[PDB]
């Protein structure tokens, strides 16, 4: 008997201790396998969870075939069982991530982010605060991209913004980091999907921070092609300056 945020943590945590179990009985001598077995062991545990416990809900997973009932649904869990497959069948990452979301007809009402290989913490809507202080140096920012080729838009307002690009594996993480203040944004381009974003945008905007699209658009989910090309997720104080920049570029 949980409220959705409660079983949106609940089903992070749970899939997050499966998939330390997975990392710990594969090993890592087969970086695929491990990869593969994490993937489809999580996938299953939260099938298996939401079909008992939200049967009447619909499911959008990275991992399973998408039969767009969703579409004519007004509850739409949409989750990646594990995001940062790769950096989970690396040793010594920690830097990845389980995504729970719940769209209802419309926002991500509730959601969680779990980090298992830090401590299992769990990051959720319900309990996340509004307390963020401005983090680092003044005038300078710190941007959290994915460990591969930098877009052409980082480039551009490079030239016009202090900024140091953290690399940092999974969507998850690098939005989680900018909820630690360990970075001020996470800004990705070039494509994603909804389970990438979901989770992690309904948490940023619990804790009063920003997510939206680069042109300051609003996120939107349960599409019929759940892929979404764009995302900035920051500080609140960060989003102008950020937008601005982006919109500068396209001069
Ligand atoms: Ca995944
Ligand atoms: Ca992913
Ligand atoms: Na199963």
């Amino acid at each position: 008997d949980l409220t959705d945020a409660e079983l949106a943590a609940d089903l992070a945590a749970d899939a997050g201790k499966l998939l330390l179990q997975v990392r710990a009985e594969i090993g890592f001598d087969q970086p695929w396998t491990l990869g593969e077995a994490g993937d489809r062991q999580a996938n299953s545990l939260l099938l298996r969870r939401l079909q008992a416990e939200r049967p009447g809900d619909a499911v959008l997973s990275e991992e399973a075939h998408d039969d767009l009932a969703r579409l004519k649904s007004d509850r739409v869990w949409i989750i990646d069982p594990l995001d940062g497959t790769r950096e989970f069948s690396t040793p010594g990452r920690d830097d990845w991530a389980v995504h729970i979301a719940l769209w209802r007809r419309p926002e991500i009402t509730d959601a969680a982010v779990a980090l298992p290989a830090r401590g299992n913490v769990v990051y959720r809507t319900d309990t996340v605060t509004s307390g963020a202080a401005p983090a680092g140096v003044p005038g300078t920012l710190r941007i959290a991209v994915s460990a591969t080729r930098p877009p052409a838009v980082l480039h551009r307002i490079r030239q016009t913004l202090a900024i140091q690009p953290v690399s940092i594996g999974s969507a998850g993480a690098k939005a989680m980091a900018v909820i630690d203040g360990y970075v001020d944004a996470y800004l990705h381009a070039g494509g994603q999907w909804e389970w990438d974003s979901a989770a992690p945008a309904g948490v940023m905007l619990a804790a009063g921070m920003h997510a939206s699209r680069l042109d300051g658009s609003p996120l939107r989910y349960n599409q019929l092609d759940p892929y979404l090309p764009d995302l900035l997720m920051c500080r609140a104080e960060v989003a102008p300056i950020l937008l601005g920049a982006i919109a500068d570029a396209w001069r």
